[PDB]
């Protein structure tokens, strides 16, 4: 860790808020250096193609660590905080504030760093902190793993580090492209069809392991031969619909103890083509209200650039026969 | 006389954040004489990085 | 398990080399020993004593 990255933490300190080293037990050989602008979220690639040649700085010549951007696991807050009338002078608009740099302030302080962690507990003693007025705070979280690629995780898994509850585990929603013609003369004569899907998962078996499925299709336009058939369980969470779409289908696998997660959609036949997006977002239940980061993780709070991961609902309270 | 009790707990869950006590009403603490309002389960937790 | 409690000290999640006890080799020794009367002053029990000493 700090061997080289404290260095770097030198010659950089002026952008680099976090620096820390470590290897991937299977990317044997490889040294990556996860580093976190103080300006935001990503380095940009010319802020490390100057921080890589600095590797000539120092003379090696074998392939030389890679700097890459940490792997960031956020959370999603939902955040209650109820306050007292009398007690408040300015705007419900300016509290928020108030308080929403408090979290932060506690973000920088205590969780913005390698391996340390974020306590919810904690962080709503922070949220109590943010006026003289906010008489008590609640909250729930979820975990969000920002995934680089939708179509299938990377060769050894995704993991959170952390343990998630029964078919907690669900990516957003992506538009699948069918292949059918609409035939509709309101936009000209052919739309393709494009009905939106997700990716679940499914309760814990005997033995701890569930089974990562893939949302909504209509029959045809999936192929089943026997083996690739539609799942039939019901041990996971379906979705809104509007259209007569009720077959899910299967790919990789969640093993909730040891918590990795690998799916690849190609197990059913659907080149990456076939879906119009490239990036998704995986959310879960944490089992505990303390939650951690390890190699190369790192837990962030960025919230005019994130803002999607809090909400506030306010509570005025004056005297009193009700607050819900 | 078909009840062996005379006294017995009446428990519910709030929706608030908050608790309010109020007339003659009063939230107290007494764990001692009280013990049965409070359990305790610590986790222990692993070390992170010992090492640099 | 204390001395495989330092691999967390320093920071390895990877399962962390096992620490186990050496592989020993012993060596069956037939000793023999010839000795002077006239220059030995204490028991023979001693003198065993005082080389079973030097071979460790």
């Amino acid at each position: 860790a700090t061997d080289y990255d404290t260095f770097v933490s030198e010659r950089f300190g002026s952008i680099i808020q976090a620096v820390q080293t470590f290897t991937d037990s299977t990317k044997p050989g490889y040294a990556f250096i996860a580093a976190k602008p103080k300006s935001g979220l990503y380095l940009t690639t010319v802020q490390r193609e100057d921080i890589k040649n600095y590797l000539k700085d120092y003379n090696l010549a074998p392939i030389t660590p890679s700097i890459i951007s940490p792997n960031y696991l956020f959370i999603k807050t939902n955040l209650k905080v109820t306050y007292a009338l009398n007690k408040l002078q300015e705007s419900e608009q300016w509290l928020e504030g108030q308080i929403i740099d408090k979290i932060d302030r506690y973000y920088t302080e205590d969780v913005e760093i390698f391996n340390s962690s974020f306590a919810k507990s904690k962080m709503l003693t922070y949220v109590d902190d943010a006026d003289h007025s906010v008489i008590g705070s609640s909250a729930t979280i979820q975990m969000v793993r920002e995934v680089q690629n939708f179509y299938k995780t990377p060769e050894a898994g995704i993991k959170y580090n952390n343990q998630i509850k029964d078919r907690s585990m669900e990516s957003n929603t992506f538009s699948f492209n069918s292949g059918r013609k609409v035939v509709n003369p309101d936009t000209g004569l052919e739309e393709d069809v494009l009905y939106d899907v997700r990716i679940v998962s499914t309760d814990r078996d005997s033995k701890g392991i569930g089974k990562v499925i893939i949302g909504p299709f209509a029959s045809g336009d999936v192929t089943e031969n026997e083996n690739i058939q539609p799942y039939t369980g019901n041990d996971f969470n379906k979705l809104a619909n509007s259209d007569g779409r009720d077959k899910y289908y299967v790919i990789g696998e969640i093993n909730y103890p040891a918590d990795v997660i690998y799916w690849n959609i190609a197990k059913i036949n659907l080149t990456s083509e076939k879906f119009e997006v490239q990036t998704i977002e995986l959310y879960s239940d944490p089992t505990d209200d303390v939650i951690f980061t390890r190699d190369g993780s790192l837990i962030v709070f960025e919230n005019d650039l994130r803002p999607q991961y809090l909400t506030i609902d306010l509570e005025p309270i004056s005297q009193l026969e009700h607050h819900h």
